[PDB]
């Protein structure tokens, strides 16, 4: 029964627009298959149009904004893109149709609508662009009945191994075409919908612009040796106009020209499901899914006070709605290096240097391929993986559909190789590689990231112990399979544990060190002078001068987080040799937060380094990191060393500011210096982590209870409404928030952890 339900996931979640990168198109999660994009853009001039074209996300001043305004991969929804530059507002709405034993159909509706600035007669060009990669795989055009192109519908019909028989249907639309009364109309016809069929190696078929515009050159290549100059040119939109040559390729190009609002619609209709799609089925089926995410929203996203009012829930559905629909399926080779250069073990003073020369050998290699499904933080600028912050990204989408969390879960683990790491940053194949500078793509096989992942599978756990609807909670429903998910995956968790020990281990033993354990202690590799990217908080200020003699809290932290899982999981699968050894490792690092990390002096957590003179030194930097072991969940509710943790939380010339917790106070030096990321600014991350931490000790009996209580009525209001403020304002969800002003910045389009805005207004944790 566990086969028969991971079966039925599998069919469910095949088809999706799973290309977050761009701005629409379609996949399935299928390394080496059919793919989809759509491009667009005005012509008003002879040059115009290659800088108008739309394809890949952005966001500059020539885009006020674009988005999911509802999504579930399961089903669907509706994006809506709002463009400046091309005077154009466009809803693309996806809808699947299961049927088959290929992962079902799926259609799209692609509708523009001029703004009231455009010129009420603006041309735009409108691609639909196909390719299909795989050995024994065809797709082909159907050609039309009239001699220079289309008057109605594009078919193509294809097979695979994969997907079967299937076809693809472009349908006519609604809009103006333009007509031209050039003499080129004669060759070329006075204007129509046209199609080219192509082929190209496999390996480059995700490059839609390049391929496009080679053709579009050609074209005007064309005109020039026919005789068509400026003494008496065609129109722009007549030159920019493919010729009709449609066939069998691993490419095709299909193109529109409108005058005016224009609507047209995608058909995939797979073969093994019988009946084919419509346009009247793609109209039903769009309202039905719209009618299912409100049911569901309002269930499992039930916005408690003072946020119940309709602005906060329109707020609420497109955080959530742009978080769950950053979701992409990734596929390809990524670059390591595979050399564990011995100066990786970064075991001497000055380490940044000599990892600075091992990493100038340049040993790194592609390998794999590998595959990843997964959401994202950022559509525009980093549309990939990030490790730590997937943890964040599914606490609200296993909320909405824990077996699509599992199932990413599922995902990022099968990434995890023999040593049991996982690189941070997941950059798969050439088409991610063309958004990272080189010197940016590599990764190192000691690079560790926050373990965020297992507080989804925290939550997971504890709603165990206590037709698309059904399948979005089989693995809880059936505790069977649930068991059996965590049987599976039980093995990995431990193996990332052993790895973290291994690896990141920090130096008890070799200084003049006392504590309650001689094992616990961990200092995260990869650090630079100012830098340590792998713990998540890029520049927060840590020991001068960086020393293998370090030791992070908030690794120690991580660390206690994962055993505490591993208690429950083992716990689950009677694993007692394991749980017990665990309890052991729980019980030391308890003792040996108190022991190497707490300072009394300052009043809370701080990581530590080796003196000048090899002495123990702690090193307090008011913060994030300085509240740790609270964060993580690692505190009695009634320890009075968090007593003094919620006193910095609520003091306002540390941490507490109008708009959330400051990353740093105030008081410290390095407050609002260099780049000035983790320095100051709110992230809410770390505030969801806070205000989840408050709301555990407001519902409990102890000494802070009321103390608790008020800090997160407060935090929860502060947080949501600086986000929620600047979402009206700006239509975007930002990366931080500026505690002075309470301004977003840094980049937008954060979905992102900024997200996890619509769980805080959920509440009851
Ligand atoms: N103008 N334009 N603006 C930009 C700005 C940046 C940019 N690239 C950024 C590549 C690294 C992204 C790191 C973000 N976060 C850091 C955080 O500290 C971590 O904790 C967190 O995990 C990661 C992931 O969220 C690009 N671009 O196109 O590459 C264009």
């Amino acid at each position: 029964l566990h086969s028969e339900i991971g079966r039925l996931n599998n069919q469910s979640l095949l088809w999706g627009p799973y290309r977050p990168n761009i701005y629409f198109g379609t996949r399935p999660r299928i390394g080496k298959s059919l793919m989809t994009g759509l491009m667009w853009g005005k012509i008003e001039s002879y040059t115009d149009f290659q800088h108008t074209v739309r394809y890949t996300c952005e966001q500059n001043e020539g885009m006020k904004g674009y988005g999911w305004d509802e999504y579930d991969p399961r089903r669907g929804g509706i994006q809506s893109i709002h463009d400046i530059q091309n005077g154009l507002d466009i809803t693309t709405s996806f809808v699947k149709i299961p049927g088959g034993a290929h992962g079902g159909s799926w259609a799209a509706r692609i509708k523009g609508t001029l703004n009231d600035d455009a010129p009420k007669d603006q041309k735009t060009i409108v691609v639909f662009y196909v390719s299909q990669e795989g050995e024994n795989s065809e797709l082909e055009a159907v050609p039309s009945e009239n001699e220079f192109g289309y008057e109605g519908d594009v078919i193509l019909k294809g097979r695979s191994e994969a997907l079967g028989n299937y076809k693809l249907v472009v349908t006519k639309g609604k809009g103006v075409i333009p007509q031209s009364d050039h003499d080129l109309s004669r060759l070329r016809g006075p204007g129509q919908t046209v199609v080219q069929s192509l082929t190209y190696p496999d390996e480059v078929l995700w490059q839609a612009k390049p391929i496009l515009f080679q053709q579009l050159k050609a074209g005007i290549d064309w005109l020039v040796e026919n005789k068509y100059d400026v003494a008496d040119p065609p129109p722009p939109w007549q030159v920019y106009l493919l010729a009709n040559k449609p066939g069998s390729g691993n490419v095709h190009i299909v193109q529109k020209v409108f005058e005016g609002d224009f609507e047209f619609d995608i058909l995939f209709s797979s073969e093994s499901a019988g009946k084919e799609v419509t346009s009247k089925d793609l109209e039903r089926e769009v309202k039905q899914a719209t009618e299912v995410f409100g049911e569901r929203f309002a269930r499992v996203f039930d916005l408690k006070a003072p946020f119940q009012g309709d602005n906060y829930k329109k707020f609420g559905k497109s955080m959530f709605s742009n978080l769950i629909g950053g979701i992409g399926y990734f596929y390809g080779h990524s670059l390591v290096d595979r050399s564990y250069a011995p100066e990786y073990d970064e075991e001497n003073e000055g380490f940044w240097e000599d990892a600075a020369e091992a990493r100038a050998r340049h040993q790194e290699a592609l390998e794999g391929p590998y595959e990843l499904f997964t959401s994202i933080p950022s559509r525009p600028f980093f549309p990939r993986g990030f490790l730590w912050d997937e943890g964040f990204h599914l606490l609200p989408i296993a909320d909405w559909d824990i077996d699509l969390a599992l199932e990413i879960i599922k995902s990022w683990y099968n990434l995890m190789d023999e040593d049991g790491w996982i690189a941070r940053e997941q950059i798969l194949g050439a088409e991610a590689r063309s958004k990272v500078p080189k010197e940016f793509q590599t990764q190192y096989p000691h690079y560790a990231n926050p373990p965020t992942l297992f507080l989804v599978l925290d939550n997971f756990v504890e709603r165990l112990r206590k037709l698309d609807e059904t399948l979005s909670t089989a693995s809880v429903d059936n505790p069977e399979v649930g068991l059996e998910y965590l049987r599976r995956l039980y093995p990995l968790l431990r193996r990332q544990f052993d790895w973290f020990r291994k690896t990141q281990a920090g130096d008890i033993k070799s200084y003049d060190r006392e504590a309650y354990s001689t094992k616990e202690a961990y200092r995260w590799r990869g650090r630079t002078v100012s830098h340590c990217l792998t713990s998540g908080l890029d520049d927060y200020p840590r020991p001068q001068p960086p020393h293998p003699g370090e030791l992070h809290v908030d690794l120690m932290s991580w660390v206690g987080v994962m055993v505490k899982s591993l208690i429950s999981i083992g716990s689950l699968l009677g694993a007692t040799e394991d749980v017990e050894f665990y309890t052991k490792v729980l019980d030391a690092i308890e003792h040996n937060l108190d022991d190497l990390h707490w300072s009394e002096k300052e009043g809370c957590y701080c990581d530590a380094t080796i003196d000048e003179f090899e002495e123990h030194k702690l090193v307090c930097h008011k913060g994030y990191i300085s509240l740790f072991p609270f964060l993580t969940g690692l505190l009695k509710p009634d320890s009075p060393k968090l007593g003094k943790l919620l006193a910095l939380i609520g003091d306002e010339s540390e941490l507490w500011s109008p708009y959330g917790l400051r990353s740093l106070s105030k008081k410290d030096e390095f407050y609002g210096t260099a780049e000035n990321y983790w320095r100051s600014p709110v992230w809410i991350n770390i505030n969801y982590l806070a205000i989840v931490q408050l709301y555990n000790i407001a519902t409990q009996d102890g000494p802070y209870k009321e103390t608790a209580r008020d800090l997160y009525t407060r935090l929860r209001k502060n947080i949501v409404e600086t986000v929620y403020r600047n979402w009206e304002e700006t239509g975007f969800a930002w990366e931080q928030y500026n505690p002075e002003t309470g301004k977003g910045q840094r980049t937008q389009h954060f979905t992102g952890w900024t997200s996890l805005v619509v769980k805080i207004m959920s509440g009851h944790h």
